[PDB]
């Protein structure tokens, strides 16, 4: 099982972001573990810049899919894992419905035994006491599936969803998700049939950090074969 053989075990993750949104600049660097068996992840992400000029659970969709469980009766449908250890390309664009918009760029591979993830991100068009700069976003999560379809041309994938933030005051500000993977290698890659993801997404704070901190806990699993 090319690629699938790696992520038998718990996996330690590494997540490093550059991010400029209207040009304020930050960055986050991010440590913890993924276990592909049971679809589970676990991140520590903190900002080394200060203060995130952005809340938190904006940044969530874009802080390694390849941790996915699918289940055995859908393992020729996991193009993520299929991709390792060279890895992927993921771009997004989300799109903050009355506000603006976030494009991303993450290349994600393994160094070693260790599953990266290097994303730059770039926010324009925000408003300045918008939802997300004038930072009204409540710090939790919507469970959500997100709808996998080959690009046979990119020899990848692509995927768009939408995420509803609740906003504190009451209401959601919408996050329209359009997402590609192409793989970095020549090596072949599965190219999957039409499926979705189910996500379950957790958010806390370590109580003894001091630092502007979220820890992410999620639960990713394969399904949708009719
Ligand atoms: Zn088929």
């Amino acid at each position: 099982s090319k690629g699938e053989e790696l992520f038998t075990g718990v996996v330690p993750i590494l997540v490093e972001l550059d991010g400029d949104v209207n040009g304020h600049k930050f960055s986050v660097s991010g440590e913890g573990e993924g276990d592909a068996t049971y679809g589970k992840l676990t991140l520590k992400l903190i900002c080394t810049t200060g203060k995130l000029p952005v809340p938190w659970p904006t940044l969530v969709t874009t802080l390694l899919q390849c941790f996915a469980r699918y289940p055995d009766h859908m393992k020729q449908h996991d193009f993520f894992k299929s991709a390792m250890p060279e890895g992927y390309v993921q771009e997004r664009t989300i799109f903050f419905k009355d506000d603006g918009n976030y494009k991303t760029r993450a290349e994600v591979k393994f160094e070693g035994d260790t599953l990266v993830n290097r994303i730059e991100l770039k926010g324009i068009d925000f408003k300045e006491d918008g939802n997300i700069l004038g930072h009204k976003l409540e710090y939790n999560y919507n469970s959500h599936n997100v709808y996998i379809t080959a690009d046979k041309q990119k020899n990848g994938i692509k995927a768009n969803f939408k995420i509803r933030h609740n906003i504190e005051d009451g209401g959601v500000q919408l996050a329209d998700h359009y997402q590609q993977n192409t793989p970095i290698g020549d090596g072949p890659v599965l190219l999957p049939d039409n499926h979705y993801l189910s996500y379950q997404s957790a958010l806390s704070k370590d109580p003894n950090e001091k630092r502007d901190h979220m820890v992410l806990l999620e639960f990713v699993t394969a399904a949708g074969i009719t």
